[PDB]
């Protein structure tokens, strides 16, 4: 028989909810270019200060799940999460300690997949800023006032986190004052950069298309005397070449279209070796030394178009 | 203990309810054009006014979830909704915040798999016209009236949407008086239309077909005495157009079979293509000027075909 | 305090319940060959009379999904069902309209993955015949009746549906007598048939195998002097032809083994290329006219074929 | 208000209790070789006998699905499920109809995921034996002892089962006494074998594998003195076969590593088509008959490899 | 009408409570290299002693899962358990056993998705060492005292796994000492090493590609005078390594990206392919003996290639 002593938010009325706010990302994975999020799990921690549940005696009251729904708990909210579950593994995942002074330690286990964009504009050489964002969705500012315990250091696990592509290079937490409809809000962003792995796609286009167009202009050395010797490296390299666009536009089947970089490059390579079979041709018709277009020509061309590539994807 | 003072719809009798609608889209993703659908997150904000919730005193409410249930809200429903679900994160994604003549803000988050159809006849210059439809699943135009808050620019968050593929171009809400076997519904839809980006498709196979087809007729300046060259040219030339025929059609496994555009030009590149080996052949035999059917007939004969597929395309 | 005077199904004792039922197709969708299945969202709606809550004055009482669980509900089924859930959108999709007489009108908005077999002997011009049937799962025929509200037209919505591939051709609902090991039931059966769309499979591999062999039989008017160029156009051929093949069995990855239609088609394209090829050798070894092996041989061979292939395809 | 007198298992002490299952496979699908699973929609009927609901009158009760839990249901579980669900289509799939001595029937619609080994050594030829084990999970030998109602042709069903690939060729069900650590069990085994189609199998991959293997053996009655023709087969030849290794290890990407035996074949097929090359090249270089080494060395080899395949893949 | 005597965690203040743990894997599944994850279902046995529940007399309690909220049970969880779930087949996989002297028996099903890393630096022959831990999720070390039964033997069923590719080569059961913010936990950790099949993966690509470079480096007796078949076997070699390097390619799409060690011997199988066409142009150039850089030059280099190979995927 309880009525309004135990139902009302903390201070209901006055000076707003202090809760500090622990993150701990346990993992990170199922992270799709073509639906642009990714799906984590974390250990969402909640610590605020309330004045009813004072009792004698420094200890600590290390509650169920089931007594969770009994107290006040806050109603963060991940916002742009797509899809989100509290886990279940054999009893609910969300705990209430309290303290002698009023303390509530509330946590839980949230796998969430948040929604981030990806600016996939060079695709393998790219660090996506992803944040994960933790409001109030209901009570606005002048109600629940959401904070970090500790600054940058509260979010913990990061640092651990290796995953199949991305490596994290950067991660910090800040406090907002985000404006919407509704009204006044504290938003809780944790703001981490996903940098690609890209040795691993260099040695797998960067290399072997490379080396290719290297034996193509190196072959002009080769004397135009022996015509069925060039024509069958030209067509060996070409094929190669057309198989290797064919099966890099194959290998990565993400609905993500953006015009990607390795795009560019392929279609400079293809450029180069079908510019190399036109000229075989112009050149046989002009003649009617092959070397003096690959002496100052060739490779220096593709030096030039590489060195474009670099600038584009290095600077601004 | 309450009887019929608390579970009867506001004005039971009489003026039906007026309920204010007011769309927030936080996402939206996962546009498939196998199952012709799209999900969309949005922020669905419900505003009515009830005359038996009045308290003296100007100030908010802003009541848990747990509290809906004890109070009316509407039945709104998705039209086309093939799967949906409430955002369960922390806690239910369910506020109503009462105000002091009645005024009730009941908002919810919901992810949303809404049905549209895709019509692809032209498959990289479309623009996909989905609505998003809401009404009053089970009481009709009599008992319960929908009505946008701020008329068009109730819906907000569609001109922050930037997808992998499509772009909102245009954006309309409108009320209707759809017409069903229950009765007579007001119907809230929000049209905005998805254009593709067409960009992307044209350098990944319009520009290398069409680099590759005007490398094959300008061969023809190229004399026939260069019997091989020619042969070596042409060949080249139909492999990796075959290749890129098959690597297009196992590039996008969508099961939205609509005989596309896509089809249409790699078709029309084949024909050029084995067209042009064909009349080598065949100008071999009349032989018994190969340029002659080069500079006022292959680049003009594709030429006209471009006009016709882009007067296809571009008006009706 | 409630007994046995609402628990009870209608007419408990003697007359069986005569349940209407009113179907509504809002779409149809995810149908996969593989698992031979097809995912429908349908209007669900179900009308009797009860006897037990006839109220004074004409009028409608449109009840909540709250307290469907309060009334007596059918127990209706779909008999093949693999996975299905009825929508939770914003409240549950379950109402009640009672009326002065007795009606009661309960209807459902659920989404059901019924299991049809997709007998793929003619893949790409099969009329897949596929059924949603309806049943009183745990009452007999003795107890529940069931019945269409209004014969066939009862089933609304089918007419609107235009799918990614097939087309609805025809539709009817019937009333049969199911029996099995717990008795005798009534069922429901909405039978639909799903042509596909053919018109896009013949340009995809009918009409470009169809122009390569063509080519391929028109060749033999070239001399043979020309050596070389019939060399190339067959190897071009039989390229092209395995190219295709191998895109066909790589372009749709459905689980159906059935030996389809286009197999059959396509291994009669490969036997004709490579015959051909083999053709070519054995009429170079022969000769120690080539035409006089196509005026009547080849094309007249690939026609009786494909009037075999139509004939198979177009009756029995 | 009721005590001991409705909650107690039947005959708790003493006789443990007799019950009867009866299953009718409604239908299987999902069978995923990567996985090694299968999902099947059964109906699972429960028959015992209770002392403590026997009520006058020879007459059936069909309760709902709200009445279940009120009563005492068996606990039966299937040993192997991964992940399975009961049917909520409109209400619960679980009906009770009590009789007049005391049986009870209980009726439910569950879809399960059974875990069944793949061993895909021969992976065309191979005849899968699958169980669907139903077992009193908690309660042991001792308490509840389960039984089939009419022996072997207790499972319904089965023999109408035609699904994309498998056929049944088999089924058999069995009481076994399984020991684990809990106690003394009584496990119902339901096992049926699932034989694979190999006439389609055989077209796609032996049949043209075996004409192109003979057309590369019957070219040695090719005379060596026409050396490009022979050239231009055997590359052809060589290359058709690559295409089709390629697209047969694209075609099917199965999680299933086996060394299975299309590879087998396929590696025959290879190995047979570059030998023929290499010996080309042998056969030249030792010429300095081509028929001799045809007369009486390829297909002898090949049916001879063939002999063994077959042996392996019919006996052991 | 119960307070403080039931709800209470066993002894409350002073002993931990001594909870040994009992595991029964009963299947491992669904290994995606991917999401770096792991499907498992196990069978979760508890057993403690509780002081308040001594009834006379011995015998077992086995009680239902609908009893078992209301006793207390541990709060075990997954350490790293992406998505997890109890099995609901017919009831709830939930038994408590109590004993005389207040021994509990709480076994549990649940189905796990745990994530463990893929190092995939050696991709066909890595033994991944992937956990399964299980704390005391609330509770810390000073209350909840995890223990294994029987020390390493407790886990079972871990022998009779086989699986798609893995094998389980060793396991082990400890107990550690986690340190986290909460406070100290004991956490139950198993471990076993996931070692891949080699042999399917070598005879799919290490024996083709070992055989085609040996058939490369074997044409070099050939003599240089039969120019044609030597580029002919060329171009056929390096045609059929291109089309082996797109499909292993396309053959596994997973998002794994590590630079595995497929890549490298396809790398390095492609480099001498290649190398054998560019020395056969400079071997043409240069003569202006091709098997003097056979003898003693490319079979020795290969094979040094594959001793460093090997070395690198044997030691450290
Ligand atoms: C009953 O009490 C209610 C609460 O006190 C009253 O509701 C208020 O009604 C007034 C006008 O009738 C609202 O003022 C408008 O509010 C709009 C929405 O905030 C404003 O739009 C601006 O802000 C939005 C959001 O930022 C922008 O999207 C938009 O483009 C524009 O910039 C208007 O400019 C205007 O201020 C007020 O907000 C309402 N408050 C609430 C809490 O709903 C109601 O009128 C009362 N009714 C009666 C009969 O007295
Ligand atoms: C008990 O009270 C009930 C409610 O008052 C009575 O139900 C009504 O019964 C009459 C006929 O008995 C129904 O009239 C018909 O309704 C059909 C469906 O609306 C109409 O069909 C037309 O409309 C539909 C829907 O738009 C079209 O799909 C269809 O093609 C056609 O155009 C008929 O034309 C006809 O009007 C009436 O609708 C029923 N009302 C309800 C609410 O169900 C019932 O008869 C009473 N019983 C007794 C014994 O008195
Ligand atoms: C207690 O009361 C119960 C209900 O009144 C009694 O159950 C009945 O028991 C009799 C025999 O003991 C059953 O008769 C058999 O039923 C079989 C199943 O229906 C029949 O099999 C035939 O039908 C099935 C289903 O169509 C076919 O699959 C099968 O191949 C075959 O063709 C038998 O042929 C035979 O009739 C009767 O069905 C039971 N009824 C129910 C409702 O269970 C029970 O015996 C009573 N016990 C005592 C001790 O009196
Ligand atoms: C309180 O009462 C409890 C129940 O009466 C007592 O539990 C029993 O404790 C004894 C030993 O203390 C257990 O005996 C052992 O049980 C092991 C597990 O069954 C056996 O291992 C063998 O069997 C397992 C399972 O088949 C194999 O996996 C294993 O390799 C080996 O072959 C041992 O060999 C030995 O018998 C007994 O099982 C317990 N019973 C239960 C129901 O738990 C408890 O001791 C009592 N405590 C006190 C203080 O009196
Ligand atoms: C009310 O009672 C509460 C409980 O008794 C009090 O909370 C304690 O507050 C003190 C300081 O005010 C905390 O001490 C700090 O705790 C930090 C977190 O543990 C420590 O950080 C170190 O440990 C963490 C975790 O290992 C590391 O991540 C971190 O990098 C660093 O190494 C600090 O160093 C410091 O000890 C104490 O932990 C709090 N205890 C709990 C249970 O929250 C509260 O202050 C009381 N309030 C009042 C007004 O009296
Ligand atoms: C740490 O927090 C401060 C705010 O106190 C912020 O200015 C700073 O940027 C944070 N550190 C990093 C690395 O972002
Ligand atoms: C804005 O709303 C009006 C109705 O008041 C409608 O006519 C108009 O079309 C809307 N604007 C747009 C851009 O559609
Ligand atoms: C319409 O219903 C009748 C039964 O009354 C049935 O015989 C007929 O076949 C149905 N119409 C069609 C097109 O099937
Ligand atoms: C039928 O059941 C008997 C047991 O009574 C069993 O021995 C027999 O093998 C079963 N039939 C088949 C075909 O397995
Ligand atoms: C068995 O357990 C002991 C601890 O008692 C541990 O040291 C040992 O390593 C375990 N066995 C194996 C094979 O790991």
């Amino acid at each position: 028989t309880a009525g309004y002593n135990k139902f009302l938010r903390p201070n209901f009325g006055g000076e707003p909810v202090q809760i500090a706010l622990t993150l701990d990302i346990a993992s990170i994975s199922s992270i799709s270019e073509s639906n642009m999020d990714y799906t984590a799990t974390i250990y969402l921690r909640q610590r605020w200060m309330d004045q009813r549940l004072v009792f004698e005696g420094n200890k600590s009251f290390t509650l169920d799940a089931r007594l969770v729904e009994f107290l006040w708990v806050p109603d963060t909210y991940i916002v742009e999460s797509k899809k989100s579950f509290l886990h279940e593994v054999t009893v609910g995942n969300r705990l209430i300690r309290l303290f002698s002074n009023g303390t509530v330690l509330y946590a839980l286990r949230i796998t969430t997949t948040v929604a981030c964009n990806m600016d996939l504009s060079k695709y393998p050489m790219d660090t996506q800023t992803c944040k994960l964002q933790l409001e109030s969705w209901g009570y606005d500012g002048n109600d629940v006032e959401f904070t970090w315990l500790r600054g940058n250091d509260s979010v913990r696990g990061l640092e651990h986190l290796r995953l199949a592509q991305y490596t994290i290079e950067r991660y910090f937490t800040l406090v907002t004052r985000s404006q919407q409809e509704t009204g006044n809000y504290t938003r809780l962003v944790l703001q981490f950069e996903l940098r690609r792995n890209v040795l691993y796609f260099i040695l797998e286009t960067y290399v072997p298309s490379t080396f290719l167009v290297v034996l193509s202009w190196v072959s002009f050395w080769i004397s135009l005397d022996s015509v069925p010797a060039r024509t069958c490296i030209g067509v060996t390299t070409v094929l190669s070449m057309t198989t290797l666009m064919i099966g890099s536009r194959t290998s990565l089947p993400n609905t993500n279209c953006f015009i990607k970089a390795i795009d560019v490059y392929l279609g400079i390579c293809f450029s180069f070796v079908f510019g190399a079979l036109l000229e075989y041709a112009v050149a046989h018709y002009s003649s009617l030394n092959v070397d003096h277009y690959s002496k100052l020509l060739f490779p220096l061309i593709f030096m030039l178009a590489n060195v474009f590539y670099w600038a584009y994807y290095m600077y601004f």
